[PDB]
C-alpha cells in the first residue's frame, strides 16, 4: 500500500552485527530489516484494518453507522447473552493440567502487549471516563444493556480506553490506525528480561559479577528467591489489601502480577535464570557478569521455545499442528516474525480456559490449610497470598494437580473473569474480560469472522442455518445471529472461540489457522531460534532436548514429586514420580573449554 514506513517514536540502534546474543529490544534479529520483530513498533496487519471511518474510529463508535447494513451489538450484551454461565459443575478439562492455561498466558506475554494509550496521568479525563461514561476520544466505554444487573450496581458503563498507536500519540489521519506491540515478537523470554534497555538493567544484579538477576531482599521463599517488588505508586497489589501492604512484583513484563499463578510462573523463570548463572559460573569461573547474564538468558530462551513448541503447541493445535508448523527446516530471513494484530485476539482463547478457583496443595497433594481453595477473583494482583501465605510451592502443585477449564459453547467464560475482574485504578472486583476482548477487537479495527474464515481457506456461513452447521450448535448459532445479524459482523474473538475444537486440540479450525501461522512465523523468522544451526553447539542442542517443565519445577522449588507430562491432567500420587527419575539439563557442553 502506497507509503513506505512511518513510526517516529522508536530510535534506531546500529545493530548487533556484533552480538552473539539477541538484543533486549529484539532489534537486529533480521539483518535486512533490523526493526522487524522489534518491540515498540506497530502490530502486523495480515489483513487491512476495518474501522467505521476507514481509518481509526472503531465499529460501534457512531450509533448511526452500521457494519454491513447492521448495528453491531454492545460488547457487554454479547457477553451476557452468550459468554456467561452459572454452573461451574461439569466445566473442567479431564485431559489438561492447570499449567496448560498458565503456560499460554506466559507465552502470550512473551509475544504481545498492546498497552492502552497513556495520554493523561495528570488529567481528570483519566477518571472522567469512569465517573461519567462519556465517549470521549481515547475513552470508549462499554455501555451496559438495559437488563444488566451491573446497571443497578456499578453505573452505566465499564471504563475502557483505546489502545496506544504508532506514529502519533494524538490526532493524525491519512492512513489506518495501527496499535503497538511493546514486547519483542520473539519467543525470547522478554517476559523475564524485559523489552527495554531501561527495564533490562533495573532487573539485573550489577552489584555482583555473577550475572544474576535482581532478587527481592525484602522477603524469601525458604531460601528461594522472589521477584523484586515494584517501585512504584500507585499499585494494584497493595490496594487489594491495604493491610498486608504487599507490592506488585517487578519482571520483564508488566502484567506479571495480574494473578498469582502467573507471578508464580514468573517466579519459576527468575530462579532458573539465577540457577543457570551460578552453575555456568561453576564450570566457567572465568566468564564475566555479562557473559553470565546473556548465556543464562540465552539458555532460558531456548527453554521457553522448546516447552512451547514441543510440549505446548501440539496439544493446542492437535490435528492441525503438522498442517501449520511443519517440523523445522532452518531460519528463513524472508519470513515476517512480527505478531499480527489478529493473533493478540486469537490467543485470547485462553480466557475460556481459566477456571473459577485456585488451590494450594501441601506435599501429599492435599488441601494446604483451611482455605486452601480460593476464588480466582481474589487472586487478581495478589502478591500477599504468596509472600505471607506459603511461597510458590503449594501453588505450583495446584498447577500440576488441578485442571483447566474446558472451552464449552454454553459455558464460555467464568464469572470470575466475566463479572468480577479487577482493573487497576477502577477499584471494584467488577469488570468484564469478555466484554473487553470484544470492545478491543473493535478498538483495533479487526476484520469480521468471515473475512478471517476466507483468509483461512475455510467456508463463510451466511445464514443462520449456515452458521449452525459450522458451529455444530443450533442454539449458539441463533444467539449469535440475533446479536450480530450476520456471520459477517461477528467479532473475531468470539466467532473464533464459538467453533468446536479439532481432533486433539483445544481451539477450532479458524484459530488453529490464525495461531498456527503466527507461531510458524515466529519460529521460522527467528535468527536466534534454539535449533537454528550455529546458535547452540552440537552438544548443547543434545543437552537442551531434555528440558521439561517438570525439571524447572524440581530445580526451582522444593517439590520432589512431579508429572512427567505436565500439561496433561495429572493425578497424585499415581502420575507423580520422583524428581530423580527426570532427565536434567546437563550444562557440561557449556564449558568454555580452553581459554
Ligand atoms: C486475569 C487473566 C487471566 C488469567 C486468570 C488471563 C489469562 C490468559 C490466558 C491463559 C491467555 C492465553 C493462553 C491469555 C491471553 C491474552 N490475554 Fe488474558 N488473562 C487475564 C486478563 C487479561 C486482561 C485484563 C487483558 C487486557 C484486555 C484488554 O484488551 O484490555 C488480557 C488480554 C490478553 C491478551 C492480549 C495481550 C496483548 O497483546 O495486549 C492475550 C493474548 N488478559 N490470557
Ligand atoms: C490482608 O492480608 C492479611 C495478611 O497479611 C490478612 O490477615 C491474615 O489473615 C488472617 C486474619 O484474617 C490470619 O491468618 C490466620 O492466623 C491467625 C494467627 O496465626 C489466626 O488467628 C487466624 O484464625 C487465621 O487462621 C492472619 O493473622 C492475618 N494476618 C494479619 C496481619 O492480620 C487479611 O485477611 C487480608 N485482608 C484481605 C481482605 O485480604
Ligand atoms: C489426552 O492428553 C494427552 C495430551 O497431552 C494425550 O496424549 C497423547 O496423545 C497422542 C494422541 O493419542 C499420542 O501422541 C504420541 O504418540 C506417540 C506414540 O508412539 C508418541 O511417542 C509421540 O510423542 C506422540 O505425540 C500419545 O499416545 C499421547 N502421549 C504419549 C506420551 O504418548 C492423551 O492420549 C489424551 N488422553 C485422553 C484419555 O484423552
Ligand atoms: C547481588 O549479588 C549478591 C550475590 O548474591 C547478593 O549479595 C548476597 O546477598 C545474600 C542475601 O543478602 C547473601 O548471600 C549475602 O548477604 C550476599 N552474599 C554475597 C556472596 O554477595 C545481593 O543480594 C544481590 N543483590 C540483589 C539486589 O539481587
Ligand atoms: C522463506 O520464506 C519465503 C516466504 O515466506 C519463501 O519464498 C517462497 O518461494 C515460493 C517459490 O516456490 C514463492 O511462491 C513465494 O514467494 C514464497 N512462498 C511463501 C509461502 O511466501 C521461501 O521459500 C522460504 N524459504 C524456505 C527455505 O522455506
Ligand atoms: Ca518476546
Amino acid at each position: 500500500s502506497w507509503e513506505v514506513g512511518c513510526g517516529a517514536p522508536v530510535p534506531l540502534v546500529k545493530c548487533d552485527e556484533n552480538s552473539p546474543y539477541r538484543t533486549i529490544t529484539g532489534d537486529c534479529n533480521n539483518r535486512r530489516s533490523p526493526a522487524l520483530g522489534a518491540a515498540n513498533r506497530a502490530l502486523a496487519r495480515w489483513l487491512p484494518a476495518e474501522y467505521e471511518d476507514g481509518l481509526a474510529l472503531p465499529f460501534g463508535w457512531t450509533q448511526r453507522k452500521t457494519r454491513n447494513g447492521f448495528r453491531v451489538p454492545l460488547a457487554r450484551e454479547v457477553s451476557n447473552k452468550i459468554v456467561g454461565y452459572l454452573d461451574e459443575e461439569g466445566v473442567l478439562d479431564q485431559n489438561r493440567s492447570l499449567l496448560f492455561m498458565q503456560w499460554g498466558q506466559i507465552v502470550d506475554h512473551d509475544l504481545d502487549f498492546a498497552p492502552e494509550t497513556e495520554l493523561g496521568s495528570n488529567e481528570h479525563s483519566k477518571t472522567q471516563c469512569e465517573e461519567y461514561c462519556i465517549q470521549g476520544d481515547n475513552c470508549f466505554p462499554i455501555m451496559f444493556p438495559k437488563n444488566d444487573p451491573k446497571l443497578k450496581t456499578q453505573g452505566k458503563c465499564m471504563p475502557f480506553f483505546r489502545a496506544g498507536f504508532v506514529c502519533p500519540t494524538p490526532p493524525y489521519q491519512s492512513l489506518a490506525r495501527e496499535q503497538i506491540n511493546a514486547v519483542t515478537s520473539f519467543l525470547d523470554a522478554s517476559l523475564v528480561y524485559g523489552s527495554e534497555p531501561s527495564l533490562a538493567s533495573r532487573l539485573r544484579n550489577l552489584s555482583s559479577p555473577l550475572g544474576l538477576m535482581a532478587v527481592n531482599q525484602e522477603a524469601w521463599d525458604h531460601g528461594l528467591a522472589y521477584l523484586p517488588f515494584n517501585n512504584k505508586k500507585p499499585s494494584p497489589c497493595e490496594f487489594i489489601n491495604t493491610t498486608a501492604r504487599v507490592p506488585c512484583f517487578l519482571a520483564g513484563d508488566f502484567r506479571a502480577s495480574e494473578q498469582i499463578l502467573l507471578a508464580t510462573a514468573h517466579t519459576l523463570l527468575l530462579r532458573e535464570h539465577n540457577r543457570l548463572a551460578r552453575e555456568l559460573k561453576k564450570l566457567n569461573p572465568h566468564w564475566n557478569g555479562e557473559k553470565l547474564y546473556q548465556e543464562a538468558r540465552k539458555i532460558l530462551g531456548a527453554f521457553i521455545q522448546i516447552i512451547t513448541f514441543r510440549d505446548y503447541l501440539p496439544i493446542v493445535l492437535g490435528s492441525e499442528m503438522q498442517k501449520w508448523i511443519p517440523p523445522y527446516q532452518g531460519y528463513n530471513n524472508s519470513v515476517d516474525p512480527r505478531i499480527s494484530n489478529v493473533f493478540t485476539f486469537a490467543f485470547r482463547f485462553g480466557h475460556m480456559e481459566v477456571p473459577s478457583t485456585v488451590s494450594r496443595l501441601d506435599e501429599n497433594y492435599q488441601p494446604w490449610g483451611p482455605e486452601a481453595e480460593l476464588p480466582l477473583h481474589t487472586l487478581f494482583f495478589n502478591t500477599w497470598r504468596i509472600i505471607k501465605d506459603g511461597g510458590i510451592d503449594p501453588l505450583v502443585r495446584g498447577l500440576l494437580a488441578k485442571k483447566s477449564k474446558l472451552m464449552n459453547q454454553d459455558k464460555m467464560v467464568t464469572s470470575e473473569l466475566r463479572n468480577k475482574l479487577f482493573q487497576p485504578t477502577h477499584k471494584i472486583h467488577g469488570f468484564d474480560l469478555a466484554a473487553i476482548n470484544l470492545q478491543r477487537c473493535r478498538d483495533h479495527g479487526m476484520p469480521g469472522y468471515n473475512s478471517w474464515r476466507g483468509f483461512c481457506g475455510l467456508s463463510q456461513p451466511k445464514t443462520l442455518k449456515g452458521l449452525q452447521t459450522v458451529l455444530k450448535n443450533k442454539i449458539l448459532a441463533k444467539k449469535l445471529m440475533d446479536l450480530y445479524k450476520t456471520p459477517d459482523n461477528i467479532d473475531i474473538w468470539i466467532g473464533g472461540n464459538a467453533e468446536p475444537m479439532v481432533e486433539r486440540g483445544r481451539v477450532g479450525p479458524l484459530l488453529a489457522c490464525l495461531l498456527g501461522r503466527q507461531f510458524q512465523q515466529i519460529r521460522d523468522g527467528d535468527r536466534f531460534w534454539w535449533e537454528n544451526p550455529g546458535v547452540f553447539t552440537e552438544k548443547q542442542r543434545d543437552s537442551l532436548q531434555k528440558v521439561s517443565f517438570s525439571r524447572l519445577i524440581c530445580d526451582n522449588t522444593h517439590i520432589t514429586k512431579v508429572p512427567l507430562h505436565a500439561f496433561q491432567a495429572n493425578n497424585y500420587p499415581h502420575d507423580f514420580v520422583d524428581c530423580s527419575t527426570v532427565d536434567k539439563l546437563d550444562l557440561s557442553p557449556w564449558a568454555s573449554r580452553e581459554n
